[PDB]
């Protein structure tokens, strides 16, 4: 039933809230997603001034239901399955040689919009690191999404390394782990293991001078042949 919600274009509202250390923000994102072709279009804006970390480090944070499930892997979509009720999406993000970031955000339908509302709590930043100092390049983040099933939750747990560019030609590495948990009573389906191929392109709309970042991002699932 979940996976009926997705055959069309879905308008899609992102809200987060943010502290990381001590430094409180507001993002609030708007676009569309097609899951038939696993493609997500968005804008997001700073709406309580300048965004007091880079904006990659929020991309991961700021819909995994825009998926693509290939048919023959389509028994595997825990995110659509869930939907409308939605799930609750968990992650700690290790930034090497940083602070991390902890997420709880819930993912579901209001009415005809599929909305993401997020509280995201950053610590052990230092003030001249990559994050805190601003030293991250702003172009493109893609990895593979290595997803399995939690039984015990009637859920899903994930795993993947993200690597920032630095303006240096360096790479600061975001470990993710993530768990997923039905909002709802609704059966889900509890997958195989398998992984998303996610990439996106990250740019400026050039009227905006509000603190804001726009997304073109495609997301496949793979690893059953
Ligand atoms: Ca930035
Ligand atoms: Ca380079
Ligand atoms: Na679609």
């Amino acid at each position: 039933k979940g996976e009926e919600l997705f055959t069309g274009v879905v308008p899609i509202l992102v809200e987060l809230d943010g502290d990381v250390n001590g430094h409180k923000f507001s993002v609030s994102g708007e676009g569309e997603g097609d899951a038939t072709y696993g493609k997500l279009t968005l804008k997001f804006i700073c709406t309580t001034g300048k965004l007091p970390v880079p904006w990659p480090t929020l991309k991961t944070t700021l819909v995994q239901c825009f998926a693509r499930y290939p048919d023959h892997m389509k028994q595997h979509d825990f995110f659509k399955s869930a939907m409308p009720e939605g799930y609750v999406q968990e992650r700690t993000i290790f930034f090497k040689d940083d602070g991390n970031y902890k997420t709880r955000a819930e993912v579901k339908f209001e009415g005809d919009t599929l909305v993401n509302r997020i509280e995201l709590k950053g610590i052990d930043f230092k003030e001249d690191g990559n994050i805190l100092g601003h030293k991250l390049e702003y172009n493109a983040i893609s990895g593979n999404v290595n997803i399995t099933a939690d039984k015990q939750k009637n859920g899903i747990k994930a795993n993947f390394k993200i690597r920032h560019n630095i303006e240096d030609g360096s790479v600061q590495l975001a470990d993710h782990y993530q768990q997923n948990t039905p909002i709802g009573d609704g059966p889900v389906l509890l997958p195989d293991n398998h992984y998303l191929s996610t990439q996106s392109k990250q740019s400026k709309d050039p009227n905006e001078k509000r603190d804001h970042m726009v997304l073109l991002e495609f997301v496949t699932a793979a690893g059953i042949t």
